């Protein structure tokens, strides 16, 4: 299929933010309700994003998983870029997060296992995520966790691993090192590894540094202290952290 604007209703945005914005939207025809993501090709050229946007499209049109959103189709004109994705209902688990203030043991295991179950997925086909964070996870109608935005994807810095954050070379690993991280911040309401500036938390990210508030439990503790470890080879492959004891209790 060729498509144009003209074949879409757009209604709010849904996100803002640099490049564009993501907008609900009806296909006129099939009255289909999905997320529009508006990007502009002035800031995609003046970047050089040009790959990553290639990326996203490659593998969302590719990965077929009901813990992965879904890339239907792409169009451009003379100013803008339109990816047609799958609309997730129920908004970001960031978004959630704000509300809420932190998770019990039952929504962070159950996030973490659907996670767990996407990134088991797209790492037999060697593709690896690299910004897994809360503004990237969906949820879907059933409240099921939905992986978004694999611009930054290929086969702040509070999610990224020291490989990353370092610029040494980086495998699989480094979504399980941002698991560990969005473990602790489901539990905890705040990322591991926060301070008020880049210097002081590239400082602790580097050192693997952080500490548990009491209401953290051990099993909660044990899971996070596995993940977040600064040796790439020493954090558990994606099947350890299903058969993990607190996520085996806790998930649903
Ligand atoms: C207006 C009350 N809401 C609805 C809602 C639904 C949203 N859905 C989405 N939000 C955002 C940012 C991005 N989305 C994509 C996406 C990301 N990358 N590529 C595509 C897909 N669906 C969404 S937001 N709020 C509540 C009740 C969930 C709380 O807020």
């Amino acid at each position: 299929r060729q498509w144009a604007l003209e074949d879409f209703e757009i209604g709010r945005p849904l996100g803002k933010g640099k490049f564009g914005n993501v907008y609900l939207a009806r296909e006129k025809q099939s009255k289909f309700i999905l997320a529009l993501k508006v990007l502009f090709k002035a800031q995609l050229e003046k970047a050089g994003v040009e790959h990553q946007l290639r990326r996203e499209v490659e593998i969302q049109s590719h990965l077929r998983h009901p813990n992965i959103l879904r890339l239907y189709g792409y169009f451009h004109d003379a100013t803008r870029v339109y990816l047609i994705l799958e609309y997730a209902p129920l908004g970001t688990v960031y978004r959630e997060l704000q509300k809420l203030s932190k998770f019990d043991e039952q929504r962070t295991a159950t996030y973490i296992t659907e996670l767990a179950n996407a990134l088991s997925y797209c790492h037999s086909k060697r593709v690896i995520h690299r910004d897994i964070k809360p503004e990237n996870l969906l949820l879907g109608s059933a409240g099921e966790l939905k992986i978004a935005d694999f611009g930054w994807s290929v086969h702040t810095l509070d999610y990224l691993p020291p490989e990353m954050i370092e610029g040494r070379m980086h495998d699989e690993k480094v979504d399980l090192w941002s698991l560990g991280v969005l473990c602790y911040e489901f539990l905890v309401g705040k990322p591991p590894f926060e301070a008020n500036t880049y210097q002081e938390t590239y400082k602790r990210i580097s050192r693997v540094e952080f500490t548990f508030p009491d209401f953290v439990t051990e099993g909660a503790r044990d899971l996070i202290s596995r993940l977040l470890k600064h040796n790439p080879s020493q954090r558990p492959m994606l099947r350890e952290v299903l058969e993990h004891p607190w996520i085996t209790a806790n998930s649903s």
